[PDB]
């Protein structure tokens, strides 16, 4: 099976397996796991922040950040098609008791003026806007890169209003490789950032939240409350350190494979836009096919290719370390066969 | 005094209401022993063709206990993108029920049935369960617009197929009914619960009512207790409510006629208004062609003796009600005319 | 019917009925109801606080106070048999996301030393103790008065720890009448005080919360969220002013009637302890009767007396304005006849 | 350093490090991790339940169970000194919006009659009692074994009222080893059971919840919301399988060591009760010493012995795989010296 469903399916490299087996560990609840401690120190340093927190998943990373930045009844401004709003089981309402305030965005970039208008005036009928979330390499729009200038202007707006800014940077390294903007620069215009180690970076488990000392202390207590307070998590952190320090550069290979995939799919005749492919995702439309997205995903599966439908007429293809050029070439042969059948 | 066009919530008690309240037969509602509250609820249920009803201190509580009784923690509630529950209820749905709003754009409060269908979440571990669809009749933000019965009917059909609850925020459902000629029981027939206000156009000093099935109302009553709405001798308030429900509905037509007159005349003056959009007691005025924004115009109006609310930086809302007579409207219009000269 | 079920059943006096009819009103959401404003002004003044907030019920008064004093995950120290812990539908957990930390007490008085031990130390595993609640004229213990010294000592402990103090003073005036301690004296040892107007004071609806301006502003927003933001509530406030300003002194009559009732019931042969009757409540045990509390309550109803069973062997009798000495004497004749039948 | 703070400090065995390194993995979100799937299958099998769910910690294990057994506003009956109430950061109130209803217990055993009386009657003022929690091998009381008879009785009561029963079995195997009661028998009197792999069983991370298929489905969704939905978690499950299948028998060694430790401490003169030591814990009182628990803990630390204070006058000592009889002897020599200084 050629897995193009997501970059979450990446498996540990041999270097990672050895590192986990030889991991120096301790009880993290007491802050005594050396490897977890080093991963957090490294993560904080890399993002230009004073502190960091390791978590079991990007969802918990986002949720502890929301809890640490807000109070019950607050409102959180976020992009209309963001992961926090659509794919996190409504956790923000249950855990933090906060309201989402959706703002339309163009490929992840909310117009600064719209953000300004989304901030609630001081009134008894309205919740207090205390957080603005930005997702970089906006998933739903096809792994699009949010311009640094966009984040910079929103940060200015936030500062004037005393509002916190959190970047959902699950794939922030993909954004950095594509844009040439160091992650510490994106983070310089945010109060906190969550990034995943378990997707394109290939770690088996976990993400990290970076930010100020006080913020992280609150997020650490939130993590304890949610059930993320683990013991000898250094076994996971060992692979995390390798993901952070050795798996970033090669992300360019995933981007190269995504573009190649898009160009060939277009050449075949599929409804794809190579010009929109800047990171590791390709959106394919079923508009010119005698079947919808769901029916096409089924056809692909029966032929050996796995992918997810994101709407009734759109499917998402995602490249990563475990889908080589060879697999991309094989996938294309299948796509070519299916095009003749469904065009 | 001032010409108050800010909202219909400012209506004061009629002479008949004051006497009824002061002479109300009461009891302890916690024991379900207040005779006036009981009669108000019986009358409300009957009027909407439902089995039961619950008196609450505000429309906000009416909506929130309904949301609580219809949902479980983590569920999603589909509602109109500019609805009151979403924008003006202090984020209560999140704090009180732990639910997520699922905004669906609507044309004048009417969410496209197919859009509602698409908004229902598929069963997936990543997604919360869609357990409630809320509809606001005479959608406030759009200008007191009337949601067509057929729209509500279509959404009900969709909800039923999916086992989803339907709640109508009918704060001004009687205005909708007067304008459309559709009995409120018909709108309610396509919903599981309906909340309606007695304290706005109907002129009661305090209160709203939620109507629905017996079991739902029992659950809503427990939610009311938890929220702090379980009052004692509330019969004092229910006395005015009975009069509002039974004698103040027909005259809403007068408020509509006044709002239409106001809109037509504002249009003649040259203001950015759409008389064709005015079917109930509200008029939206845009300040696009004025040399001042909404807030600046509101201040100028206040300075001239007219009260109104800005609903955006370019829009103002004018609301008619029992306490603004046709003569008051004429006076406001004469002022609106002079201000047009000053700001045009 | 002679209603001894509770003081909540009190009906409006003729004075109140007239006041409600001619009450000057306005939209309270805009802070424009003159009568509500005067009631809050008078209440704040009466308890020596900066501000006050009118609410639909004592339950909401307690809940908006908890919300205004706490943050999600905090702990609230309260008496093990208090109304907030027992009869408020678990609202503190749902509305504020806080956890109760029950402390046993002797007739409503928690041992100051136990309160100190209940304060959580700073640790990632523990919620932060941010509030201590005290109930005066403790309901479940039979309308007992909490000593001023107890409240004074707990206030000292709270201050030393930066913890807020809330007095559930639903029947604080009854406490004051019995102890001779002015309500301002009680209030001085608390950050906030909730007191009911709808019980012994005879108003038909409402309670009031008093405290500092910032606290009341937060409580007012909580009231809006909960659904307590009414419009022309001046009609209710008119009766409320009369309840607060003219119905306090006569509470002494309820206390006298309760004691008289108790002394005579004991004389008849009922299991009552007149010595325990400190305010307007009398606890009657049914152990020596041929039927239990529920069966006896039914026999009483048949004879024209209403009361509530609080357990299988206990009945609570409560006196109030609508229970005159003549009603007490008539009730006693009924109790006399029933003792002949059920002893 | 001789670590007697907790059994959570246990480090991975050689067999475990190798297993993690070669673990076959997959994306758990897709239910595709074969090692996680095998661990859950084995757990369900071992406890005689239909399904199982791996979680990052015992705290999440308890919290997803509570969320899956209850609705907002419900009440949960639990032992007055249970972990869920004291050491889980008020999570039940924030996550589930439920109220704890503490019930006194003798070393973790709540009197069945007290439990019956704690169940709320159907009344608008009361929350609905939807769950009863029992902690077998009650931590606070000193790792005490709750009698099977007690659990059976409470199960009978729960059935009568249609109430769910959850056993916090963080140390259910220690209880089984000491009582001779198979874990499957304990589980038979409960709807759900949470047990840890990260304590005495020596896994670096994780716990498991077992129960009916529908309950586990709800718990799994709760896990996703809380942020416990990991990817290639098989790395951790590999050590978990070894913990569950190979590390149970040797727990007897920890019990022998704890008993020996207690016996010798008593001979030295310390306030311990060797007769109360049946599993891997020893409670040491400081009432007969010159310093309190906190001061004695600091003295022990300076001498090479780590332990935690559980109150101002009580210290908890816990044995585990990483504490050999030799380590206990060395510790005893240290305690001996300190008795001379602080007795
Ligand atoms: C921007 C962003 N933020 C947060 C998260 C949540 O992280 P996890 O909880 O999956 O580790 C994801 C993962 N997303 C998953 C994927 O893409 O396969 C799916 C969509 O849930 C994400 O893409
Ligand atoms: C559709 C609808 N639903 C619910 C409510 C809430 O009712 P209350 O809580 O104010 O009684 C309102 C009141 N609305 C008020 C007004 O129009 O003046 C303001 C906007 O909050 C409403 O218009
Ligand atoms: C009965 C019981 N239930 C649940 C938990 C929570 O498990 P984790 O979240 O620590 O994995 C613990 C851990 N307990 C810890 C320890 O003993 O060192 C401390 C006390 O929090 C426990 O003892
Ligand atoms: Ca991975
Ligand atoms: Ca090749
Ligand atoms: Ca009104
Ligand atoms: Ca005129
Ligand atoms: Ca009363
Ligand atoms: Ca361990
Ligand atoms: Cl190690
Ligand atoms: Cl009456
Ligand atoms: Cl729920
Ligand atoms: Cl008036
Ligand atoms: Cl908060
Ligand atoms: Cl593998």
């Amino acid at each position: 099976m050629i897995d193009l469903r997501s970059d979450t399916v990446t498996k540990p490299t041999e270097e990672m397996r050895k590192a986990m087996a030889q991991a120096e560990v301790g009880d993290d609840v007491y802050g005594e796991d050396p490897t977890i401690n080093e991963l957090e120190r490294l993560a904080a340093e890399t993002f230009g922040k004073e502190a960091a927190l390791f978590v079991p998943s990007g969802t918990m990373g986002n949720q502890v950040s929301i809890m640490a930045h807000t109070q019950r009844g607050d409102e959180v401004i976020l992009e209309a098609d963001s992961h926090i709003f659509w794919y996190e089981v409504g956790a923000m309402a249950v855990l933090s008791g906060v309201m989402p305030h959706p703002v339309p965005g163009k490929n992840g970039a909310m117009d600064p003026d719209d953000v300004r208008k989304a901030i609630r005036p001081r009134n008894i009928h309205f919740p207090r806007t205390s957080l603005i979330a930005i997702e970089n390499t906006h998933n739903r729009s096809g792994g699009r890169v949010v311009p640094l200038e966009n984040i910079k202007e929103i940060c200015t707006i936030a500062k004037e209003h005393g509002i916190n800014v959190h970047i959902d940077g699950a794939r922030i390294f993909n954004a950095s490789i594509a844009s040439g903007v160091p992650v510490k620069e994106y983070a310089g215009y945010a109060d906190s950032v969550m990034f995943c180690l378990s997707k394109g970076l290939c770690a088996p488990v976990g993400s990290v939240v970076v930010g100020d000392r006080d913020f992280i202390e609150r997020a650490r207590k939130a993590r304890k409350m949610l059930g993320g307070g683990m013991r000898q998590a250094g076994v996971l952190a060992a692979a995390g350190i390798i993901a952070l320090t050795k798996m970033v550069d090669r992300l360019k290979e995933d981007h190269e494979n995504a573009r190649f995939l898009a160009l060939k799919l277009k050449e075949i005749g599929y409804s794809v836009n190579p010009e929109d492919v800047k990171t590791n995702m390709v959106i394919l439309r079923t508009d010119n096919l005698k079947v919808n997205a769901h029916g096409f995903i089924e056809a692909l599966r029966n032929s050996g290719v796995l992918a997810n439908a994101v709407s009734d007429t759109e499917i998402r293809l995602v490249t990563h370390k475990d889908v080589s050029r060879n697999d991309i070439e094989e996938a294309l042969n299948i796509f070519e066969k299916l095009f003749r059948k469904f065009s």
